[PDB]
């Protein structure tokens, strides 16, 4: 339902798009082909489209010249209203008004592209449930469209609606004629077709493609690196403007210089508050808490910048969190990703009320455990040992090329969170606490389902990374991370098979 992204077409073709369906104001975005993994927006200005350069770092994205963002939709979201202002090469304002749509499916969920009606009632009849639906190609091949929908021994069935292309519309044989296929499906499914003798053709979601059994991870990611890793990490994207929920407290203008990165904010339905302060009530950290159709959670945070140490352990100390993970280096390349927040070994420290005193440290090859003694100032018996996994190797662009050392990491972690009875939520930071992180806390999570139900279970990669970007903006970033995950799964699970 991100209408305004076109998935491929040329920085040419975009600019005769803008100027002859597009006004003043008009704009699109669309991935970049000279530039692997960035994209360009495009802008109707006077009469002449201006293209716009995001960089899509593993942090965040980057619009070339100005601010940091989560995702490109709150980035057109942003511009669009809610504050934004995007000016010129002197101070006169791009104005983001009027979305070009695309009509390309090919990135949907539900399009299955070239398709028999046997095999996809094969594929209903097996992983899917009441009300779910796929567009494919035609069989009784024209070149239109099949609408195939699972209702209802003979009690469910799969129901064949076909699709009209006629002159660049879309229809099913009587009623509005759509610029889409997307705009069918939305319409249809806010408002379902009846059959004749009263079957609703409820179209609840989309037939799942991605959700594998964990033993087959090997060869599912054989198929992904010939349908591959990046079609499927951009129908993930695609799903990211159904993620807009709001985030008016960290933008508060009292809160705005406690985020190292003023858009980049936690959601306000999942943003941990703190309590018993002097506003004093904000951190820009969100709880991740993962559920599915006595569990692990998390809180995904920002690194500490100076005027945010003091809440740092408020927040560690409320919500009885007993471990950390770090995963910037202490020395990165030059910018602080996250203010010092611990003592140096043997030494201690108060940070406002909060008293932590550094125990000891072990140093292994790719990380640093510090464990640390928290306790409210004045109430040694509040006092609790958390213990802070400071991973040191993830290098400076990319990922690892090998997950051994992410994996081994997370082991020593959940097993140090197992031995502590009612832990609170691991904290997990990064520079934004959305990349790295996000990477992070999804394998944490994939991990944890097999461990507990072992090799045997279904995982899904983008439903688990949706589930967890509903809960902080943007985590995971980039199709590298992506499969970086699907590669940490895989050796841990020729690892249980061992």
């Amino acid at each position: 339902s991100r209408r305004w992204f076109h998935p491929n077409i040329t920085g040419v073709e975009a600019e005769n798009l803008l100027l002859t369906r597009g006004v003043d104001g008009s704009f699109l975005a669309r991935p970049s082909k000279s530039n692997p993994g960035d994209f360009t927006l495009s802008v109707r200005r006077n009469g002449a489209v201006t293209h716009i350069k995001i960089q899509n770092t593993g942090d965040y994205y980057d619009l070339y010249g100005g601010e940091k963002f989560a995702t490109l939709a709150e980035l057109v979201q942003y511009y669009m209203e809610h504050h934004g202002q995007l000016k010129e090469k002197n101070g006169d304002v791009i104005e983001l008004k009027y979305p070009l749509n695309c009509a390309d499916p090919t990135s949907e969920r539900w399009f299955h592209g070239h398709l028999s009606g046997k095999e996809a009632e094969k594929l209903l009849t097996e992983k899917g449930k009441h009300g779910s639906f796929l567009v494919r190609e035609s069989q009784s091949h024209p070149g239109d469209f099949v609408l195939s929908v699972r209702t209802g021994d003979g009690k469910s069935k799969v129901t064949h609606v076909m699709i009209r292309c006629q002159e660049l519309k879309y229809d099913v044989g009587g009623g509005e004629r759509f610029d889409s296929l997307t705009d069918l499906v939305e319409h249809y499914k806010k408002n379902p077709m009846v059959e004749t003798l009263g079957t609703v053709l409820q179209l609840k979601q989309p037939l799942n493609t991605t959700r594998i059994n964990a033993a087959e991870i090997e060869s599912r990611v054989r198929e992904l690196s010939k349908q591959g890793f990046w079609e499927e990490f951009e129908t993930l994207q695609q799903q990211e403007c159904k993620l807009l929920y709001s985030r008016k407290e960290g933008q508060r203008q009292e809160n705005k210089n406690k985020n190292r990165y003023k858009n980049i904010l936690p959601f306000d339905h999942t943003r941990v508050v703190l309590h018993d302060g002097d506003v004093s009530d904000y951190i820009n950290a969100n709880i991740i808490m993962p559920e599915f159709e006595p569990k692990k959670s998390y809180i995904a945070t920002q690194g500490c910048l100076q005027n945010t140490v003091n809440d740092f352990w408020r927040m560690v100390f409320q919500e009885n969190s007993r471990v950390i993970v770090m995963t910037t280096k202490e020395v990165e390349r030059g910018k602080s990703k996250c203010v010092k927040y611990w003592p140096d070994e043997y030494a201690l420290k108060e940070y406002g009320v909060m008293r932590v005193r550094n125990v000891k440290e072990s140093a292994a090859h790719d990380y640093t455990l510090r464990e640390l003694k928290l306790s409210k100032v004045g109430q040694g018996n509040t006092e609790r040992t958390v213990w802070q996994y400071h991973f040191r190797t993830w290098p400076d662009h990319g990922v690892p090329s090998d997950p051994g050392g992410v994996l081994d990491f997370l082991e020593e972690v959940h097993h140090k969170q197992e031995s502590i009875m009612d832990a609170g939520p691991v904290v997990v930071h990064c520079s934004a606490g959305i990349g790295r992180t996000g990477t992070f806390i999804v394998i944490d999570i994939l991990i944890d389902i097999i461990r507990e139900k072992g090799v045997d279970c279904d995982i899904d990669v983008p439903k688990t990374i949706q589930m967890v970007r509903s809960q902080r903006s943007g985590m995971v970033q980039k199709e590298a991370q992506y499969r970086f995950i699907y590669m940490a799964v895989q050796h841990y699970i020729e690892t249980l098979q061992r």
